[PDB]
Parts: structure tokens; C-alpha cells; sequence
């Protein structure tokens, strides 16, 4: 469980994601869908996508950004009281979209590179460190209903 202080160390940084949502949301789609190629191949609507250039210049990829960007946020600022939020979200990723759990752990890593990219006053080893503990709480939970629906990972 993230102390108060964590928690204020995480939000303080998301209030400046929230500042340009939909370049923060480029950033780590791109990042992931670069270093971890097969994520990619789960989006019927982004496959034709080859090249970094081609990634950077869709407003579909984009828009989609944003969207998984919101949902995070709304779950960042219940601070671990995010059972509501985070329901819908995994019934649809383990029996909808089929997401393995390993993909929110890559997804993780491509969110706290690009934190560190674009705020390093904001973000040093204390932050970095409060901000891997929420994303792994936020990964403990959805594992915990893949489990219950027979998809655990
Ligand atoms: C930070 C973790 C993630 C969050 C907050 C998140 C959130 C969302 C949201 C809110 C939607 C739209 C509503 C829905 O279909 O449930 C969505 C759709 C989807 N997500 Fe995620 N997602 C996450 C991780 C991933 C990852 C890691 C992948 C694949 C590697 C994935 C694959 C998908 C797919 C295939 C769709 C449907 C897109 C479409 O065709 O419209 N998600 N996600």
C-alpha cells in the first residue's frame, strides 16, 4: 500500500502529464510498440503501422492515447481505491481484448521512461520509485480478476 507521501510524489507528476495527455499518450504507445513489437499485433487498427514515422503521424494512434491515458489517470487518483475503475477495464482485456498481464507490465516500463523523458524535476529515484509501486499495484489488482475469470496472465 503506497503511503501519503508516495501517493503526492505519483499525483504530483501526473498533473503535469495532464498538461499534454495526448503527447504523453504518443510517447508510450510508440515506445512500446517499438521495443515490444508483438503488442502490437493485438490492435487490428494499428497493424498496418511499420515504421516510427508512420506511428507518429496517425491521429488515430493518437486519440487512443488519450483514452488509455484518462483511464489511468482515473485510476492514479482514487489512490488504491479503484475497484469500480478498474473492473470494466480488466474483464475487457482478459476476455475481450486478450491482453496478457506481461503487456501491462511492458506497459508500465514505457509509461516510467517517458515520465522520466519529459519530467526530470519531477520525477527523480523517490518519485520513480512511488510511481513503479502504483503501477505495480495497479497490475496486482487486474491480476487478481484475470485469476477469478481464468485468464491469470
Ligand atoms: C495502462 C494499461 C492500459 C489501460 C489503462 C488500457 C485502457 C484501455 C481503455 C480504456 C480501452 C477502451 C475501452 C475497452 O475496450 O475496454 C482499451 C482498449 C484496448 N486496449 Fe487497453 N489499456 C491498457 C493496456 C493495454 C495493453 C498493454 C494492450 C495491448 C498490448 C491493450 C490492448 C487494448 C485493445 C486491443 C483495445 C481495443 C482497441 C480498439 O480496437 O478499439 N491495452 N484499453
Amino acid at each position: 500500500v503506497l503511503s501519503e507521501g508516495e501517493w503526492q510524489l505519483v499525483l504530483h507528476v501526473w498533473a503535469k502529464v495532464e498538461a499534454d495527455v495526448a503527447g504523453h499518450g504518443q510517447d508510450i504507445l510508440i515506445r512500446l510498440f517499438k521495443s515490444h513489437p508483438e503488442t502490437l499485433e493485438k490492435f487490428d487498427r494499428f497493424k498496418h503501422l511499420k515504421t516510427e514515422a508512420e506511428m507518429k503521424a496517425s491521429e488515430d494512434l493518437k486519440k487512443h492515447g488519450v483514452t488509455v491515458l484518462t483511464a489511468l489517470g482515473a485510476i492514479l487518483k482514487k489512490k488504491g481505491h479503484h475497484e469500480a475503475e478498474l473492473k470494466p477495464l480488466a474483464q475487457s482485456h482478459a476476455t475481450k481484448h486478450k491482453i496478457p498481464i506481461k503487456y501491462l507490465e511492458f506497459i508500465s516500463e514505457a509509461i516510467i521512461h517517458v515520465l522520466h523523458s519529459r519530467h526530470p524535476g519531477d520525477f527523480g529515484a523517490d518519485a520513480q520509485g512511488a510511481m513503479n509501486k502504483a503501477l505495480e499495484l495497479f497490475r496486482k489488482d487486474i491480476a487478481a480478476k484475470y485469476k477469478e475469470l481464468g485468464y491469470q496472465g
